This record gives structure tokens, C-alpha cells and sequence, in this order.
């Protein structure tokens, strides 16, 4: 139920469903899991132009309203100007896109999705003929300036980013003419790399940190090392679940709840996507947190160093 309120006065719930699956995952997956995470109780529901998914979460969110189960107002969309888009004349049009596409006529939240820009075309991740990914040198306080725009016109209630750094987050705030701070910054965090100092900072700043991956990552082949540590595997987790006699995912997103992050889930499972909002049923004490807070191993599992070269690459 609950929310935090944002630092241009709209409400977030702290709770958010992530849409992310595989290209493998047949897209009328999006639909149905969306439709049941809706009926379970998430009312933040997190997609991106990335995702391939913003039709089918759309209309699952479209079709909830419609069946009478809850109102436009209480669902907060998430998506994401992918990064493609940076160069401002193309971040409106992409915001359209999206709406076009998931039929709504704003989303509650718009995100640059990561600081790296890439080289505009028509393709998602470009690639030139020895398969690299060609890059784009953008000005990220111009794609801001877009995304204020866009707030201004009513596409998006807020705007915010993610994968940003301090540095970055900064750049932002610095700027001259600022008409909107972000509210959020979205980016990995879980209890083996908790942000526990980028998120002292963005609460000295009024911007909600939100976790992604915060399970620790569907640990895709492409992007994930198997080798590392699987989170929700965790002795400390396993035991804090069977003191409380709850889950290592609940203890995970309960963790993040109570340091003042608000906390993704992505699960396609019925039985997962309805277990997750337990998440407000139970408290972890102080020594629980204490626990949790000794697993940080400032771990990524999402292996990016074929950007290394980016000027904006976020954690250098
Ligand atoms: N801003 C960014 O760059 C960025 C990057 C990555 C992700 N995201 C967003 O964050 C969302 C979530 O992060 P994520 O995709 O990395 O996944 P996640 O929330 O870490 O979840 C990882 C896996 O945990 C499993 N799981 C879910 N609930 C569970 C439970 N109660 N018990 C045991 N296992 C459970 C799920 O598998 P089942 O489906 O089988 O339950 C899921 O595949 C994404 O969907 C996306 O919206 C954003
Ligand atoms: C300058 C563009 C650029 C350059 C280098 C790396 C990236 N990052 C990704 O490939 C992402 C993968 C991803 C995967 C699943 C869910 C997401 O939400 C994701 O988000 C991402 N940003 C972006």
C-alpha cells in the first residue's frame, strides 16, 4: 500500500513490479504476468522501449482499468528513453512511441535509461562491421532538457534517470536553468552492492533510490557470469527466511524497503509474482539490517566492460 512522495509531489509505491524477460519468452507472457501482478497488488509496474514488452504491459494495465479492478491514477508506469535516443530533438518522439505503443496517453514516470549514448539510427544497439557497438558523444543536460519538456507537456508526471553516478547525478543538478530535479535515480542494488553511499547522497538530494536486480538478476548467459555468487542461495538470507519464516526474495526486498529504497521485482510466476507483496506483512529487526548490510561485496551482475571506453561508462 504504502508510497513515498517525490520531490515534485507526486507518490511513488515502493513497491514495483519489474516486465523485463528474454527475447526467449513469448511477448503475450508481458500481458498475462503484468494482468496478475496488477490482481497480486504491485501498483508500480517498471518497462522500458528496451524491453520489447510496452504493448502487452499496456495493455494488461489498460485491461485491469477496464475491468474495473483499479483506475489510471492508481498505476505508476515506469519506462525509459533508451539510449539511441539521447540527442534531445529525438526524446520527445521517443516518449510518444512508447505512449503510442503501450496506449496510455502519459506514463507516471520517464527515465534516461543509462548515461552511455549510442549512435542514433533505427537500430537498438549499433554495431559496426567488426560487431562493436558504436558510441555517441551527447550532452546528457540536453537530454535532460528534453525530458523536462516532456514534463512540461504532460507525457510524463515525473522524470527521473538511471545507472547514474555521482558525478553524473551532479552534472544534472548543477544545471543552469534546472526546471526539474530527477526523482529517482534506478540502479542495481541488492544485498551484495547496496549503494549505501549513493543512496546517503541521493537522500541528502530528495531523490529516491530505486533497486533494480534487487534478487539478484534473472542471470541471463549473455550478461551475467554464472560463476557468481546466486543471491537469493545466501546463507545469511536462507537463515533470516527460516527465522522469520518467510523467503530470501522477501528478505532481499524487505531489506531494501526499510534503508528507504524503493525495490523492484521482476517475477513471470504466479505463485512468486503474488508471494512478493508479503513484503509488507513482516519486519526485519535492526539486527537482521545489521546482518544484510555485512553481505555487501560492491558486486555487479551485470558485466558491462565492452563499454569501458565510454566517456559516460557510469561506475568508471
Ligand atoms: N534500469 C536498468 O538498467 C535495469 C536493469 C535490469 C533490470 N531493470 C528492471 O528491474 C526489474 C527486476 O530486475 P531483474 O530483471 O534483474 O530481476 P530481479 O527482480 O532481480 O529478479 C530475478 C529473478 O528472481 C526470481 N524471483 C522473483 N521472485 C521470486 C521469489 N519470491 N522467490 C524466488 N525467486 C524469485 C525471478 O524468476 P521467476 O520469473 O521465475 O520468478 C526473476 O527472474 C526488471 O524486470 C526491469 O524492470 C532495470
Ligand atoms: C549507451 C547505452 C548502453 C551502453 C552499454 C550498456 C548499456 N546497458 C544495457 O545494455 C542495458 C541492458 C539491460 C538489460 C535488461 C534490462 C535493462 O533495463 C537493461 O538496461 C540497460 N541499459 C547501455
Amino acid at each position: 500500500h504504502q508510497c513515498v512522495k517525490l520531490n515534485d509531489g507526486h507518490f511513488m509505491p515502493v513497491l514495483g513490479f519489474g516486465t523485463y524477460a528474454p527475447p526467449e519468452v513469448p511477448r503475450s507472457k508481458a500481458l498475462e504476468v503484468t494482468k496478475l501482478a496488477i490482481e497480486a497488488g504491485f501498483r508500480h509496474i517498471d518497462s522500458a522501449h528496451l524491453y520489447n514488452n510496452e504493448e502487452q504491459v499496456g495493455l494488461a494495465i489498460r485491461s485491469k482499468i477496464a475491468d474495473g479492478s483499479v483506475k489510471r491514477e492508481d498505476i505508476f508506469y515506469t519506462s525509459k528513453l533508451w539510449s539511441t535516443f539521447h540527442r534531445p530533438e529525438l526524446v520527445r518522439p521517443a516518449l510518444e512511441n512508447s505512449l503510442k505503443k503501450a496506449q496510455l496517453d502519459y506514463v507516471d514516470l520517464y527515465l534516461i535509461h543509462s548515461p552511455m549514448s549510442l549512435k542514433p539510427g533505427e537500430e537498438l544497439s549499433p554495431t559496426d562491421e567488426n560487431g562493436k557497438v558504436i558510441f555517441d558523444i551527447v550532452d546528457l543536460c540536453t537530454t535532460w532538457e528534453a525530458m523536462e519538456k516532456c514534463k512540461d507537456a504532460g507525457l510524463a508526471k515525473s522524470i527521473g534517470v538511471s545507472n547514474f553516478n555521482r558525478r553524473q547525478l551532479e552534472m544534472i543538478l548543477n544545471k543552469p536553468g534546472l526546471k526539474y530535479k530527477p526523482v529517482c535515480n534506478q540502479v542495481e542494488c541488492h544485498p551484495y552492492f547496496n549503494r549505501s553511499k549513493l543512496l546517503d547522497f541521493c537522500k541528502s538530494k530528495d531523490i529516491v533510490l530505486v533497486a533494480y536486480s534487487a534478487l539478484g538478476s534473472q542471470r541471463d548467459k549473455r550478461w551475467v557470469d554464472p560463476n557468481s555468487p546466486v543471491l537469493l542461495e545466501d546463507p545469511v538470507l536462507c537463515a533470516l527466511a527460516k527465522k522469520h519464516k518467510r523467503t530470501p526474495a522477501l528478505i532481499a526486498l524487505r531489506y531494501q524497503l526499510q534503508r528507504g529504497v524503493v525495490v523492484l521485482a521482476k517475477s513471470y510466476n504466479e505463485q512468486r509474482i503474488r508471494q512478493n507483496v508479503q513484503v509488507f506483512e513482516f519486519q526485519l529487526t535492526a539486527e537482521d539490517m545489521k546482518a544484510i548490510d555485512g553481505l555487501d561485496r560492491n558486486l555487479h551482475y551485470f558485466n558491462s566492460d565492452s563499454f569501458a571506453s565510454h566517456p559516460n561508462y557510469p561506475y568508471s
